[PDB]
């Protein structure tokens, strides 16, 4: 296993473009090609994340939760190693490979909260929240983004080779407003259940080049949903908790803008805002302004920002203390600008 | 005599002053002899530290005629203040000579910003060089121009208080009505916009005083600093708005929100000038980068200098755009005088 990790960590993960994802999940989709690609690329990506995990201080690495996560990565690498000698022409190989990728995806379902638990186990033993937080911040960004990239490759294979007009998890005609409404509907269910009130949603679209046209892009809807759902939970909590005695809640306003290069989604709340001093902290792992279902374990904003960065986007927060907050997701408008951002 | 004076005074660190200290020392109890004995130590300390900052430039930028000229001004200004070290504070003519000397220094340095910019262009005309030295230049110029804002603030306080509108403590308005400064900046930008384009967007101002909803928003601030930032942001918003609506009879207005929270006084300026792609935002804050003769465009110094004015009393200035719609520029100031302290580079 240390042998496999050293061999595969000699290679660099290969960033894939949206055009490649669409081409390889198209009419010409060949399962044998996907198999011979992934039995090289997934060990490369697994070995590079296992190297990233070994760049943690020995005291974080020795926590039971981090050792558990490490044991999963080892097991997953060994599962794929079983396929290196197997024959792509044999339909049993291809079927076993798909089953193995489903097993790996399922084994890693709770990586995010488990890795979070290891960071808390480090505090329960050393009793300290000092300047090693910048090192952990840096590592967890790289770790969780690498993981988004591995699950993207596994989802593409299992969806294609095991709505219906998608290419695996990609919707080439992703209606951005529809995903906004879906995220809002699900946040609103949680908000209504706990607070018995929720703000309304207003959506405005600005299609600069085509004023009357609904805004569509090539994107992974589940990634956009994740970001917007996390931002809606924040905007709805801020709005209801700042208007605890009001019959009238100010609405959440979403603008979807399509320019030449950027598709921008701004979510504006009137939840009372945050002082500028507190913004950088909101993007820290496990920092929380907060049981309300609208509050998590402080992972919503930093993970959501990784989803945005993954296809060359970004996620920014700008607040005005005493009024409210704007959260902006920046995506690449063009499929030809949309390439995996993999930690280097 | 000069490299000796610079070494002696650079042993000291500039002392950050708070809004309470500025108000107290320009108050009822204002003593000119106290201001003199303070500034004849603090100004040489600040001059020596900026002259050290200038010597941290690569030899090729430092040897340009424009940078050598700026260096010669700082040297002459340090020597002018050195003449006062032995002079008697009890002699009222010492104090009058000191004020005259500070006016001379302020006037001598009036063109520092564009002269320093010329030295950066002289460096390109000789090397060609626009590569990876730009981050070093950016880093140095931020520290240089902010140190200069701080020296001019001290000189302006002394000459406005002790040389002789009327409720001000030197350049500080303890009851600075933020909306009034917004209107002043807008009126002046609008004159330039009308003169060149023969059209200008209207202004809408909304105030949100979270703790006191019906109260006008006031703070302790230096109006001329707030004016500078808002005037530069209005020029940008007006240019973007008119140049994206070159065939329209109707221009969308510029909207300003002034919000007062417990800790922050935030001023957002929102235009519908078509916005900028996210890739281009970082370079708007770069010295001498220009999206651009129109008086609404400069030599690419508006945003980075404006951000230094915001940083100087522990604020900030941020830009966020939506390509195809428009741009929000936010000035963040400290609401409370007790949080308002000089940010000095050492
Ligand atoms: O299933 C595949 C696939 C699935 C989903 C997205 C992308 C791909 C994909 O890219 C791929 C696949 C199978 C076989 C070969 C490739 C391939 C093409 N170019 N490369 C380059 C990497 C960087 N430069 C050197 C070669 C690898
Ligand atoms: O004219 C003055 C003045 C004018 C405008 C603003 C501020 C001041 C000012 O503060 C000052 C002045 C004259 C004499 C002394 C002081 C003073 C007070 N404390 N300190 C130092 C204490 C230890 N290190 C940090 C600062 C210096």
């Amino acid at each position: 296993a240390p042998k496999y990790i050293e061999h595969f960590s000699k290679f660099s993960p290969s960033p894939l473009s949206m055009k490649q994802f669409l081409d390889f999940g198209s009419s010409n989709a060949c399962e044998k090609t996907s198999f011979t690609f992934l039995r090289q690329e997934l060990p490369v990506r697994l070995a590079n994340i296992m190297k990233e995990i070994n760049l943690l201080p020995d005291r974080v690495l020795s926590t039971p939760s981090v050792q558990l996560v490490q044991s999963w990565y080892v097991q997953s690498l060994l599962d794929i190693m079983e396929f290196l000698d197997k024959d792509p022409e044999d339909h049993r190989t291809l079927s076993q490979f798909t089953d193995a990728l489903v097993t790996i995806r399922n084994r890693h379902n709770d990586v995010v909260p488990t890795m979070a638990q290891g960071v808390l186990e480090y505090k329960d033993t050393y009793g300290d929240d000092p300047v090693s937080n910048q090192n952990i911040q840096y590592f967890l960004d790289r770790f969780y983004l690498s993981r988004i990239s591995i699950r993207m490759l596994i989802n593409q294979h299992t969806l294609i080779f095991d709505h219906p007009k998608h290419i695996g998890s990609i919707d080439p005609n992703c209606n951005v407003s529809e995903v906004v409404k879906d995220a809002y509907d699900m946040a609103k269910l949680l908000c209504d259940k706990y607070y018995m009130a929720s703000p309304d949603l207003e959506i405005q679209e600005i299609n600069a080049a085509n004023s009357k046209q609904p805004i569509h892009m090539v994107y992974v809807p589940s990634h956009l949903y994740h970001m917007l759902f996390e931002l809606f939970k924040n905007a709805m909590r801020a709005t209801v908790e700042s208007h605890e005695s009001s019959l009238i809640l100010p609405p959440i306003k979403v603008m979807v803008a399509l320019g030449e290069e950027d598709l921008s989604i701004k979510m504006s709340d009137r939840g009372g805002g945050v002082p500028l001093r507190k913004i950088e902290r909101l993007f820290s792992y496990m920092y929380s302004t907060a049981g309300t279902p609208l509050a998590g374990f402080g992972y919503g904003l930093p993970i959501s920002r990784l989803y945005a960065k993954y296809f060359q986007g970004d996620l920014q927060l700008f607040s005005m203390e005493g009024f409210g907050t704007d959260a902006v997701i920046y995506l690449k408008a063009l499929s030809t600008d949309s390439v995996e951002r993999l930690p280097v």
